[PDB]
C-alpha cells in the first residue's frame, strides 16, 4: 500500500486513527481517551466531533496535517470488494491484511453489541492470533481499497470474532 | 515471540528458520559465489538440495532465540496455507493459498516441480497487496494444526496471472 496511506495512520488512545485530510481524523469511538479535553494542541470547543456508534470523525478549525492531500471517505464499500486493513505492529512492521467485505451486520462479540460492515480475512484458514489476524490494539486502523487510479477509505477496525476469521469495519 | 522473525532476507529472495540450526529456502535464490552464510564458513554447513527445495543445517545455533518447528513434505490436498511474504517496504503480506496436487507445471517457460496451489485473494491484485512477485521466492508456506504451526515448503514460482503458485517440498 502507498507510503502516503501509511503516513496517515496515527497512534491514538488504545489503538489508531486515520487522517482523511489536513483537518479530518477518523477513529473507533472505544479507543478515544474518555477524559480527554485537548487533541493536537486544540481545545474541545474548537473541534467538530461527529459520532455514529463505533465511528467517530474529528474536524479541526486549523490544518493539523498540511503535508496531506484530502482523499475520498465513503460509507463502507460494495459487497465483495477486497480491502486492506492498514495495521502497524511492533518494530516499524506494516501489516496490510487482505479482507473480502460483506453485508452491514449487527452481532454480539465478547458480549458487546457491534454494528458495521462485516468482512472475512484472506490471510489463512484459522486466523486467530497476531501472525495472520487482528488484536485489540489494531482498533481504529483504516479499511482502504484502490479503484481506477485512486485509493478510498471506507471505515475503521471496530471488532473481530473469537475465531478471528470475521472482522467489523465501523462506517460513516 | 513470532513466526515473522523466522522469515529472513537471503540471496535474491528469502528463507525461514525452522530451528536454531535449520534454515530452508528456494534453490534458485541461493548465491552461487560464497565462502560463508550467517558468518558460518560453508566448511561446516550441511546442504540438502531436492530440486527447488534446499535445507541448510549449521554446526552452531545461529538463532538460539527460536524453538524448533514441525517441517513436513507438503500438506494434504485442499489444505489452506498462508505464504508469509516479506517485502523490502517493511510490509508483511500473509496470503491464503488453497493447496493441490504435487505436479510439474509450465510457469513462464520453465518446468517447476512441487505442490501446486491457488491464491484465494481474487482474480487479480490490480496494484493492491494481494499477489506474489519474483522477489518473494523463498517465503514459507505454513498452516495451524491443533496448537502447532506446520511449515510444509517454500515459494518456488508463480504464473503471469498470479493465480497459480508452486510450493517446493522436502524429498
Ligand atoms: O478453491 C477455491 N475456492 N473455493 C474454496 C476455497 C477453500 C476451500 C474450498 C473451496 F472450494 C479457489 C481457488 C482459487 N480461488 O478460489
Amino acid at each position: 500500500a502507498p507510503p502516503t496511506l501509511w503516513s496517515r495512520v496515527t497512534k491514538f488512545g488504545s489503538g489508531w486513527g486515520f487522517w482523511v485530510s489536513p483537518t479530518v481524523f477518523i477513529t473507533t469511538t472505544h479507543v478515544i481517551p474518555t477524559s480527554a479535553k485537548e487533541f493536537f494542541g486544540e481545545p474541545l470547543t474548537s473541534i467538530a466531533i461527529h459520532r455514529a456508534g463505533e465511528f467517530t470523525l474529528f474536524r479541526f478549525s486549523k490544518k493539523i496535517r498540511p503535508d496531506l492531500t484530502g482523499m475520498i471517505l465513503e460509507e463502507g464499500c460494495p459487497e465483495g470488494t477486497v480491502c486492506s486493513v492498514l495495521i502497524k505492529r511492533d518494530s516499524g512492521e506494516l501489516l496490510p491484511l487482505a479482507v473480502r467485505m460483506g453485508a452491514i451486520a449487527s452481532m454480539r462479540i465478547q458480549g458487546r453489541l457491534v454494528h458495521g460492515q462485516s468482512g472475512m480475512l484472506l490471510t489463512g484458514a484459522n486466523a486467530k492470533g497476531m501472525d495472520l489476524g487482528t488484536i485489540p490494539g489494531d482498533c481504529g486502523a483504516p479499511y482502504v481499497y484502490k479503484r481506477a487510479n485512486d485509493w478510498v477509505v471506507c471505515g475503521v477496525h471496530a471488532a473481530a470474532t473469537k475465531s478471528g476469521n470475521t472482522v467489523v469495519c465501523a462506517v460513516q
